[PDB]
Protein backbone atom coordinates (compact mmCIF):
# COMPACT_ATOMS: atom_id res chain seq x y z
CA UNK A 1 0.00 0.00 0.00
CA UNK A 2 1.58 3.54 -1.55
CA UNK A 3 1.43 6.39 0.83
CA UNK A 4 -1.65 8.80 -0.76
CA UNK A 5 -0.32 12.50 -1.43
CA UNK A 6 -2.88 15.25 -1.62
CA UNK A 7 -1.69 18.85 -2.78
CA UNK A 8 -4.38 21.80 -1.74
CA UNK A 9 -3.34 25.52 -2.23
CA UNK A 10 -4.87 28.38 -0.14
CA UNK A 11 -6.19 31.94 -1.03
CA UNK A 12 -3.62 34.93 -0.47
CA UNK A 13 -2.82 35.23 2.78
CA UNK A 14 -2.27 39.77 4.39
CA UNK A 15 1.18 39.06 3.89
CA UNK A 16 1.24 38.43 0.12
CA UNK A 17 -1.54 40.92 -0.93
CA UNK A 18 0.66 43.41 0.52
CA UNK A 19 3.71 42.59 -1.72
CA UNK A 20 0.91 41.91 -4.69
CA UNK A 21 1.99 38.19 -4.87
CA UNK A 22 0.71 36.77 -8.03
CA UNK A 23 0.08 33.18 -8.02
CA UNK A 24 2.56 30.76 -9.48
CA UNK A 25 0.32 27.32 -8.90
CA UNK A 26 -1.50 25.76 -10.92
CA UNK A 27 -3.74 23.45 -11.21
CA UNK A 28 -5.12 20.62 -14.02
CA UNK A 29 -6.37 17.46 -13.33
CA UNK A 30 -3.91 15.45 -11.33
CA UNK A 31 -0.96 18.18 -12.02
CA UNK A 32 -0.02 20.84 -9.95
CA UNK A 33 2.58 22.75 -12.37
CA UNK A 34 4.63 25.86 -10.10
CA UNK A 35 6.53 28.82 -12.22
CA UNK A 36 9.13 30.67 -10.95
CA UNK A 37 8.49 33.96 -10.33
CA UNK A 38 12.57 34.75 -10.19
CA UNK A 39 13.22 32.75 -14.00
CA UNK A 40 10.52 33.57 -15.47
CA UNK A 41 11.71 32.17 -18.73
CA UNK A 42 12.45 29.03 -16.89
CA UNK A 43 10.55 25.82 -18.04
CA UNK A 44 7.81 25.27 -15.25
CA UNK A 45 8.04 22.25 -12.48
CA UNK A 46 4.53 20.08 -12.71
CA UNK A 47 4.37 17.33 -10.41
CA UNK A 48 1.56 14.32 -10.28
CA UNK A 49 -0.72 13.58 -7.50
CA UNK A 50 -3.61 11.73 -6.19
CA UNK A 51 -5.29 14.73 -5.17
CA UNK A 52 -4.78 18.01 -6.02
CA UNK A 53 -7.37 20.38 -4.45
CA UNK A 54 -7.61 24.24 -5.76
CA UNK A 55 -9.00 26.44 -2.86
CA UNK A 56 -7.10 29.54 -3.72
CA UNK A 57 -10.45 31.59 -4.50
CA UNK A 58 -13.79 30.35 -2.87
CA UNK A 59 -16.90 28.17 -2.65
CA UNK A 60 -18.52 30.76 -5.51
CA UNK A 61 -15.85 29.04 -7.50
CA UNK A 62 -17.38 25.65 -9.47
CA UNK A 63 -13.77 24.30 -9.24
CA UNK A 64 -12.96 25.32 -5.77
CA UNK A 65 -12.12 22.42 -3.38
CA UNK A 66 -13.98 22.68 0.14
CA UNK A 67 -13.41 21.32 3.28
CA UNK A 68 -16.69 19.05 2.84
CA UNK A 69 -15.05 17.66 -0.59
CA UNK A 70 -11.59 17.56 0.76
CA UNK A 71 -12.99 15.25 3.96
CA UNK A 72 -15.81 13.45 1.04
CA UNK A 73 -12.60 12.33 -1.04
CA UNK A 74 -8.84 11.20 1.47
CA UNK A 75 -11.18 11.72 4.27
CA UNK A 76 -13.91 9.03 3.71
CA UNK A 77 -11.03 6.74 2.04
CA UNK A 78 -9.19 6.98 4.76
CA UNK A 79 -12.23 6.03 7.29
CA UNK A 80 -13.15 3.21 5.23
CA UNK A 81 -9.99 1.33 5.58
CA UNK A 82 -10.07 2.05 9.60
CA UNK A 83 -13.48 0.40 8.73
CA UNK A 84 -11.70 -2.51 6.92
CA UNK A 85 -9.18 -2.91 9.75
CA UNK A 86 -6.28 -0.80 8.97
CA UNK A 87 -4.44 1.38 10.94
CA UNK A 88 -4.77 4.45 9.13
CA UNK A 89 -2.67 7.53 9.25
CA UNK A 90 -3.44 11.49 7.80
CA UNK A 91 -0.92 13.82 8.12
CA UNK A 92 -0.79 17.64 6.67
CA UNK A 93 2.35 19.00 5.83
CA UNK A 94 3.95 22.35 4.75
CA UNK A 95 5.44 25.83 4.84
CA UNK A 96 4.44 27.65 7.92
CA UNK A 97 1.04 29.26 6.79
CA UNK A 98 0.04 27.07 4.59
CA UNK A 99 -2.72 25.68 5.47
CA UNK A 100 -1.83 22.61 7.69
CA UNK A 101 -4.56 23.43 10.49
CA UNK A 102 -7.36 24.46 8.41
CA UNK A 103 -7.20 21.40 6.39
CA UNK A 104 -7.18 19.09 9.45
CA UNK A 105 -9.18 21.18 12.01
CA UNK A 106 -10.20 24.07 10.08
CA UNK A 107 -12.91 26.53 11.96
CA UNK A 108 -15.29 24.65 14.83
CA UNK A 109 -17.87 27.06 12.89
CA UNK A 110 -20.43 27.36 9.42
CA UNK A 111 -19.02 24.92 6.98
CA UNK A 112 -15.51 25.57 8.14
CA UNK A 113 -14.50 22.41 10.23
CA UNK A 114 -11.37 20.05 8.74
CA UNK A 115 -11.10 16.22 8.02
CA UNK A 116 -10.59 15.85 12.09
CA UNK A 117 -13.83 17.07 12.75
CA UNK A 118 -15.68 15.42 9.70
CA UNK A 119 -14.01 12.01 10.47
CA UNK A 120 -15.06 12.30 14.06
CA UNK A 121 -18.89 12.65 13.14
CA UNK A 122 -18.75 10.50 10.11
CA UNK A 123 -17.48 7.88 12.49
CA UNK A 124 -19.95 8.05 14.93
CA UNK A 125 -22.55 8.18 12.63
CA UNK A 126 -21.86 5.01 10.46
CA UNK A 127 -21.50 3.45 13.82
CA UNK A 128 -24.99 4.49 14.76
CA UNK A 129 -26.43 3.35 11.82
CA UNK A 130 -25.49 -0.32 12.86
CA UNK A 131 -28.24 -2.58 12.11
CA UNK A 132 -26.32 -6.04 12.95
CA UNK A 133 -26.91 -6.43 17.12
CA UNK A 134 -23.79 -8.77 16.35
CA UNK A 135 -21.55 -5.91 16.08
CA UNK A 136 -20.54 -3.59 19.21
CA UNK A 137 -17.71 -0.66 18.97
CA UNK A 138 -15.80 1.47 21.45
CA UNK A 139 -13.78 4.63 20.74
CA UNK A 140 -11.24 5.96 22.86
CA UNK A 141 -9.19 8.99 21.99
CA UNK A 142 -6.07 10.55 22.86
CA UNK A 143 -4.77 14.37 21.52
CA UNK A 144 -0.80 15.20 22.04
CA UNK A 145 1.45 17.95 21.07
CA UNK A 146 5.07 17.60 20.50
CA UNK A 147 7.31 20.94 20.54
CA UNK A 148 10.67 21.12 20.91
CA UNK A 149 10.77 16.77 21.60
CA UNK A 150 8.52 17.02 24.24
CA UNK A 151 5.21 15.77 24.84
CA UNK A 152 1.88 16.88 26.25
CA UNK A 153 -1.15 15.04 27.07
CA UNK A 154 -3.87 18.06 25.15
CA UNK A 155 -6.57 16.48 26.68
CA UNK A 156 -5.42 16.87 30.58
CA UNK A 157 -3.79 20.64 30.67
CA UNK A 158 -3.77 19.98 34.11
CA UNK A 159 -0.41 18.09 34.31
CA UNK A 160 2.66 20.32 33.78
CA UNK A 161 4.92 17.41 33.24
CA UNK A 162 6.40 16.50 29.77
CA UNK A 163 5.28 12.74 28.97
CA UNK A 164 7.57 9.81 28.26
CA UNK A 165 8.22 8.50 25.03
CA UNK A 166 9.27 4.74 25.30
CA UNK A 167 8.90 1.40 23.06
CA UNK A 168 7.15 -1.32 24.47
CA UNK A 169 9.61 -4.75 24.47
CA UNK A 170 6.93 -5.97 21.90
CA UNK A 171 4.70 -3.97 21.14
CA UNK A 172 5.90 -0.71 19.85
CA UNK A 173 6.65 3.16 20.52
CA UNK A 174 3.84 4.62 23.05
CA UNK A 175 3.99 7.87 25.09
CA UNK A 176 3.82 7.05 28.95
CA UNK A 177 0.76 7.89 30.59
CA UNK A 178 -0.97 9.32 27.62
CA UNK A 179 -4.69 10.07 28.77
CA UNK A 180 -6.73 7.65 26.47
CA UNK A 181 -10.34 8.51 26.66
CA UNK A 182 -13.74 6.40 26.11
CA UNK A 183 -16.41 8.04 24.04
CA UNK A 184 -19.61 6.74 22.87
CA UNK A 185 -20.89 10.62 20.99
CA UNK A 186 -19.58 12.98 18.19
CA UNK A 187 -20.47 15.33 20.53
CA UNK A 188 -18.41 14.35 22.95
CA UNK A 189 -15.49 13.42 21.01
CA UNK A 190 -16.37 17.07 19.61
CA UNK A 191 -16.39 18.74 23.09
CA UNK A 192 -12.55 17.16 24.05
CA UNK A 193 -11.23 18.29 20.61
CA UNK A 194 -12.41 21.77 21.21
CA UNK A 195 -10.57 21.77 24.68
CA UNK A 196 -7.26 20.43 23.19
CA UNK A 197 -7.42 22.64 20.86
CA UNK A 198 -7.23 25.48 23.47
CA UNK A 199 -4.88 23.84 25.17
CA UNK A 200 -2.17 24.00 22.73
CA UNK A 201 0.52 26.17 22.88
CA UNK A 202 0.72 28.97 20.36
CA UNK A 203 0.98 31.71 22.34
CA UNK A 204 3.41 34.52 20.73
CA UNK A 205 6.52 33.94 21.94
CA UNK A 206 4.86 33.90 16.50
CA UNK A 207 4.10 30.55 14.40
CA UNK A 208 3.24 27.11 15.23
CA UNK A 209 6.76 25.29 16.53
CA UNK A 210 4.59 21.81 17.88
CA UNK A 211 2.90 19.45 16.14
CA UNK A 212 -0.55 17.93 17.45
CA UNK A 213 -1.31 13.86 16.65
CA UNK A 214 -5.15 12.86 17.28
CA UNK A 215 -5.57 9.42 18.09
CA UNK A 216 -8.53 7.38 17.70
CA UNK A 217 -8.59 3.75 18.54
CA UNK A 218 -11.47 2.38 16.99
CA UNK A 219 -12.42 -1.06 18.26
CA UNK A 220 -14.80 -3.48 15.93
CA UNK A 221 -16.40 -6.33 18.37
CA UNK A 222 -18.14 -8.97 16.61
CA UNK A 223 -20.40 -10.99 18.54
CA UNK A 224 -20.94 -15.25 17.42
CA UNK A 225 -23.94 -16.60 18.69
CA UNK A 226 -23.36 -20.04 19.21
CA UNK A 227 -19.80 -20.33 21.22
CA UNK A 228 -19.47 -17.08 23.23
CA UNK A 229 -16.35 -15.85 22.02
CA UNK A 230 -15.97 -11.98 21.16
CA UNK A 231 -13.56 -11.52 18.00
CA UNK A 232 -12.11 -7.56 18.18
CA UNK A 233 -11.07 -5.72 14.92
CA UNK A 234 -9.04 -2.82 16.08
CA UNK A 235 -7.56 0.20 13.71
CA UNK A 236 -5.44 3.23 15.06
CA UNK A 237 -6.50 6.60 13.03
CA UNK A 238 -3.76 8.84 13.35
CA UNK A 239 -4.53 12.32 12.42
CA UNK A 240 -0.96 14.72 12.42
CA UNK A 241 -0.67 18.19 11.76
CA UNK A 242 2.90 19.61 12.07
CA UNK A 243 4.53 22.25 12.28
CA UNK A 244 5.56 24.39 9.27
CA UNK A 245 8.61 23.18 7.70
CA UNK A 246 8.11 27.33 7.80
CA UNK A 247 9.55 30.18 5.78
CA UNK A 248 21.23 22.90 18.70
CA UNK A 249 17.76 23.22 16.94
CA UNK A 250 15.26 20.70 18.93
CA UNK A 251 12.60 22.57 18.00
CA UNK A 252 12.72 21.28 14.66
CA UNK A 253 14.93 17.83 15.09
CA UNK A 254 11.50 15.92 14.30
CA UNK A 255 10.68 17.86 11.48
CA UNK A 256 13.60 17.66 9.95
CA UNK A 257 13.91 14.13 10.74
CA UNK A 258 10.45 13.38 9.38
CA UNK A 259 12.44 14.58 5.62
CA UNK A 260 14.89 11.92 6.22
CA UNK A 261 13.30 9.32 6.97
CA UNK A 262 10.54 10.26 4.30
CA UNK A 263 13.59 10.26 1.83
CA UNK A 264 15.24 7.24 3.31
CA UNK A 265 11.87 5.37 2.69
CA UNK A 266 11.58 6.83 -0.89
CA UNK A 267 15.14 6.03 -1.86
CA UNK A 268 14.53 2.40 -0.06
CA UNK A 269 19.55 -0.03 5.32
CA UNK A 270 18.51 1.82 8.71
CA UNK A 271 16.76 4.81 9.34
CA UNK A 272 16.79 7.54 12.10
CA UNK A 273 13.07 6.88 13.14
CA UNK A 274 14.22 6.88 16.91
CA UNK A 275 16.17 10.18 15.87
CA UNK A 276 13.27 12.16 16.93
CA UNK A 277 10.00 11.90 18.86
CA UNK A 278 7.59 12.56 16.00
CA UNK A 279 9.27 9.99 13.54
CA UNK A 280 9.83 7.43 16.06
CA UNK A 281 6.08 7.09 17.44
CA UNK A 282 4.92 7.74 13.82
CA UNK A 283 6.91 4.86 13.08
CA UNK A 284 3.90 2.04 11.79
CA UNK A 285 2.49 4.86 9.84
CA UNK A 286 5.19 5.85 8.21
CA UNK A 287 7.17 2.29 6.72
CA UNK A 288 4.76 0.31 9.09
CA UNK A 289 1.45 -1.62 9.07
CA UNK A 290 -0.78 1.34 8.01
CA UNK A 291 -2.48 3.14 5.60
CA UNK A 292 -0.66 6.62 4.92
CA UNK A 293 -1.69 9.20 3.39
CA UNK A 294 -0.04 12.50 3.19
CA UNK A 295 -1.77 16.45 2.71
CA UNK A 296 1.08 18.92 1.69
CA UNK A 297 -0.32 22.60 2.12
CA UNK A 298 1.08 25.16 -0.18
CA UNK A 299 0.92 28.80 -0.61
CA UNK A 300 0.01 30.26 -3.95
CA UNK A 301 2.39 33.40 -3.71
CA UNK A 302 5.40 34.40 -5.94
CA UNK A 303 7.30 34.87 -2.66
CA UNK A 304 7.14 31.20 -1.20
CA UNK A 305 8.82 30.03 -4.48
CA UNK A 306 11.62 28.09 -2.75
CA UNK A 307 9.32 27.24 0.46
CA UNK A 308 6.83 25.48 -1.64
CA UNK A 309 8.99 23.62 -4.37
CA UNK A 310 10.33 22.55 -1.11
CA UNK A 311 7.10 20.90 -0.46
CA UNK A 312 5.71 19.42 -3.59
CA UNK A 313 9.62 17.58 -3.68
CA UNK A 314 9.04 16.05 -0.56
CA UNK A 315 5.00 15.17 -1.38
CA UNK A 316 6.89 13.85 -4.13
CA UNK A 317 8.94 11.48 -2.41
CA UNK A 318 6.14 10.34 -0.11
CA UNK A 319 4.24 9.03 -3.22
CA UNK A 320 7.47 6.02 -3.60
CA UNK A 321 6.51 5.48 0.22
CA UNK A 322 5.30 1.38 0.13
CA UNK A 323 4.30 -0.01 3.08
CA UNK A 324 3.44 -3.74 3.71
CA UNK A 325 -0.26 -3.88 5.79
CA UNK A 326 -2.83 -5.92 6.75
CA UNK A 327 -6.10 -5.70 8.64
CA UNK A 328 -5.57 -6.56 12.07
CA UNK A 329 -8.17 -9.24 13.38
N1 LIG B 1 -8.53 26.60 2.05
C1 LIG B 1 -8.48 27.64 2.78
N2 LIG B 1 -9.51 28.56 2.74
C2 LIG B 1 -9.56 29.72 3.49
N3 LIG B 1 -8.62 30.07 4.33
C3 LIG B 1 -7.57 29.18 4.41
C4 LIG B 1 -7.46 28.01 3.70
N4 LIG B 1 -6.29 27.40 4.05
C5 LIG B 1 -5.70 28.19 4.94
N5 LIG B 1 -6.43 29.30 5.21
C6 LIG B 1 -6.12 30.43 6.14
O1 LIG B 1 -4.77 30.79 6.03
C7 LIG B 1 -4.03 30.76 7.32
C8 LIG B 1 -3.05 29.51 7.39
O2 LIG B 1 -3.78 28.61 8.23
P1 LIG B 1 -3.26 27.31 9.05
O3 LIG B 1 -3.78 28.19 10.13
O4 LIG B 1 -4.09 26.66 8.03
O5 LIG B 1 -1.70 27.44 8.70
P2 LIG B 1 -0.50 26.33 8.91
O6 LIG B 1 -1.54 25.63 9.66
O7 LIG B 1 -0.43 26.53 7.48
N6 LIG B 1 0.29 27.42 9.80
P3 LIG B 1 1.53 27.18 10.83
O8 LIG B 1 1.10 26.18 11.85
O9 LIG B 1 1.94 28.52 11.39
O10 LIG B 1 2.70 26.56 9.94
C9 LIG B 1 -5.21 30.84 8.32
O11 LIG B 1 -5.49 32.21 8.62
C10 LIG B 1 -6.36 30.11 7.59
O12 LIG B 1 -7.65 30.58 8.04
MG1 LIG C 1 -1.00 25.03 12.33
Amino acid sequence: ASVKVAVRVRPFNSREMSRDSKCIIQMSGSTTTIVNPKQPKETPKSFSFDYSYWSHTSPEDINYASQKQVYRDIGEEMLQHAFEGYNVCIFAYGQTGAGKSYTMMGKQEKDQQGIIPQLCEDLFSRINDTTNDNMSYSVEVSYMEIYCERVRDLLNPKNKGNLRVREHPLLGPYVEDLSKLAVTSYNDIQDLMDSGNKPRTVAATTSSRSHAVFNIIFTQKRHDAETNITTEKVSKISLVDLAGSERGANINKSLTTLGKVISALAEMDFIPYRDSVLTWLLRENLGGNSRTAMVAALSPADINYDETLSTLRYADRAKQIRNTVSVNH
